[PDB]
Parts: structure tokens; C-alpha cells; sequence
């Protein structure tokens, strides 16, 4: 039978927040059975606790925002992801700040943080939502949708008018592929112009080549360039990874991208939660006879 998991090991990290420019102190934490992912605020008296829920998201705009009152955690999205990837149910996310650090842009430091630490089966079956139905939201041209799937894929598109876009499109099946291999380390990604920008307006402060993709109008500016051909799409199914994540629950199904973002995505969840007849909560008694499989822990 398919059990849930925590961390076996507490794991402490350091970074900057992307936006804030701030260092801040990661703990990630074991947690019971039925927890879920819960991220803590532990600099504030009191301490304050967001669960990792479609409920708690905020403004769409920057990244994935959870709030409670006018306490807010920026930047969910990254960790999210490597914790989807690695079938994480329950733990803690402690942090000295309200943005979780940037580290290299993508989720690889992350998942590396989570597989050192080691992975626990716990003492109860895994919830699974089941895509039933097709659900699709649209808005001008981006649109994203949930397709009924015996395991777990996510397909993106892209296009930017820009020269540095190379593959704008990518699909992959976590059930014959592997998400640490060929979506981890997929970085962030920023344009020279936008970023002078945003820079003026006390935004993107800790920003830099170390945890993003630099592009002006014809190349990117980093140094040893990229980690995949098709880089850029490959963050974008991250991203979404980390987003879908927010349901609270691991996906059975399908998600298709064409130039959506967190906003669509979560416009999806929500009209995806609300659609009872779209979805529904399945276990598994037999993980040999399951449409998706788990490493070892
Ligand atoms: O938000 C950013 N990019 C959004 C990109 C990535 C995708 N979203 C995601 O990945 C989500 C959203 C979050 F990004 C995380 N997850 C979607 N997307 C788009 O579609 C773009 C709109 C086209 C971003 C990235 C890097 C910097 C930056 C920076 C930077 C880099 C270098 C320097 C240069 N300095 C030189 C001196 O040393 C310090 C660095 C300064 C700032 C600033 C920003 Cl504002
Ligand atoms: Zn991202």
C-alpha cells in the first residue's frame, strides 16, 4: 500500500529572497500524519503558521504568496515543487523571514536538501486526487486545464517574440521520466530590461546570475549559459509543479500550460476544488497496481 511521507531528518539552509534581497534561515521539519506542507513564520511573537493550501495564496503577481491576516511567506512555488517531485505529505517549513530563499532558481538544491535528510514511510495510505474530468480556465490567450491521466504528467508552451526563443514547448511522464534528472534544475529566468526596471521600484533585490537566467534581446548574459536546451519551458512545468502542490493533495491526471502563470493556475485549483464532479480522493492498497510510483524512501 502507498503510505505517506515526511522527512526523516530535520534539514537547515541559508539564502536570499529573490524580491526582499533578505538572508534568511530555512528549517524543514518531520511532521505527523494528515499535516500536510505548513510553512512557519518562526521571526514573529507569535509564531505564525500558513498551511500550503489553494486557500491561503495572495496576490498573483510576483510568484506563489501564502497569507494569514497581513503576515505573507513569497516565493512557496520552487520548494513546493521539489517537495511534489519527491512525494512529500507532511513538514514543517521554518523560516527567519517572509520570502523562502532563491538558492540557485531551481529546485535542485532543494530536493538534494530533502534526499540527504532521508524520506520516512509513516503508518497511514496516501490521499490521491484523481482528475475525473477535463477542467480549463482561459484568459485573453493563456489558458491551463486538468485532463483525466492514469499518473502524472505536465505538458507547457511558451512563446516570447524574442531571439532566445530555442524549444518554447516540452511534456513529460514522472511515471517513465525523472523529475530530479530533467525538470530539478531548470532556473528562473529574467529579462535585462524588465529587471533594470523592477531593480528601480525596490523589487528583484536579490537578484543575480548565481540564481537566475539573465537575458537581453539576443542572448543570455550568463557566463556558462544554460542547463537544458529548452531551460525556460522546463521552469515554467516546475513552477506549475509547485503550484498544483497547493491542492494538498498528490494529482492523478494531467496539466496542459499554454502561456499561463501562478494567476491561471490558481484560477484552475480553485475552479478545479469547486467542480466536486471533476475529481475525487482515492487510495491504494497495491502500490504494483498504481498508475503512479514512488522511489524508495
Ligand atoms: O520574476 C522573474 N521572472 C519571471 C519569469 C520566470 C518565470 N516565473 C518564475 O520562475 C516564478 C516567479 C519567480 F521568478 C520565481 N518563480 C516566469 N517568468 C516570466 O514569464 C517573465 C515575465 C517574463 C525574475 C527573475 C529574475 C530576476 C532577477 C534578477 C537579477 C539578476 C541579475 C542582477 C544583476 N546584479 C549584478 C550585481 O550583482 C547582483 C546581481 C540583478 C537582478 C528578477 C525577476 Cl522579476
Ligand atoms: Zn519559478
Amino acid at each position: 500500500m502507498i503510505k505517506q511521507r515526511t522527512l526523516k531528518n530535520i534539514i537547515r539552509a541559508t539564502g536570499v529572497g529573490l524580491h526582499s534581497g533578505e538572508k534568511v534561515y530555512l528549517t524543514l521539519k518531520p511532521a505527523p500524519v494528515d499535516t500536510g506542507i505548513v510553512f512557519s513564520r518562526t521571526d514573529l511573537d507569535p509564531v505564525v503558521e500558513i498551511p500550503a493550501r489553494a486557500e491561503n495564496v495572495g496576490e498573483t503577481t510576483m510568484s506563489t504568496t501564502l497569507v494569514k491576516g497581513d503576515v505573507k511567506v513569497d516565493t512557496v512555488e520552487h520548494l513546493l515543487s521539489a517537495m511534489a517531485g519527491l512525494g512529500i505529505d507532511n513538514a514543517y517549513v521554518e523560516l527567519s523571514a517572509s520570502e523562502v530563499p532563491i538558492m540557485d532558481g531551481s529546485a535542485g538544491p532543494f530536493v538534494f536538501l530533502i534526499q540527504s535528510a532521508g524520506l520516512q514511510e509513516q503508518e497511514a495510505a496516501k490521499k490521491f486526487i484523481r482528475i475525473k474530468r477535463e477542467v480549463s480556465v482561459e484568459e485573453g490567450d493563456k489558458r491551463a486545464v486538468f485532463v483525466p491521466f492514469d499518473g502524472f504528467k505536465v505538458s507547457f508552451e511558451i512563446d516570447f517574440d524574442h531571439p532566445v526563443f530555442r524549444t518554447q514547448q516540452a511534456s513529460v511522464d514522472f511515471s517513465s521520466t525523472s523529475f530530479v534528472k530533467e525538470v530539478s534544475r531548470a532556473r528562473t529566468f529574467g529579462f535585462m530590461r524588465d529587471i533594470e526596471y523592477l531593480r528601480s521600484q525596490n523589487l528583484a533585490l536579490g537578484g543575480s546570475v548565481e540564481n537566475a537566467i539573465v537575458v537581453d534581446e539576443n542572448r543570455v548574459l550568463n557566463e556558462d549559459g544554460l542547463r537544458y536546451e529548452d531551460e525556460f519551458v522546463k521552469h515554467k512545468i516546475l513552477d506549475a509543479i509547485g503550484d498544483l502542490y497547493l491542492l494538498g493533495n498528490s494529482l492523478i491526471g494531467e496539466f496542459r500550460g499554454f502561456k499561463s502563470g501562478h494567476a491561471l493556475n490558481n484560477q484552475l485549483l480553485r475552479t478545479l476544488i469547486a467542480d466536486k464532479d471533476a475529481w475525487e480522493v482515492v487510495t491504494f492498497e497495491d502500490a504494483r497496481t498504481a498508475p503512479i510510483s514512488y522511489m524508495r524512501p
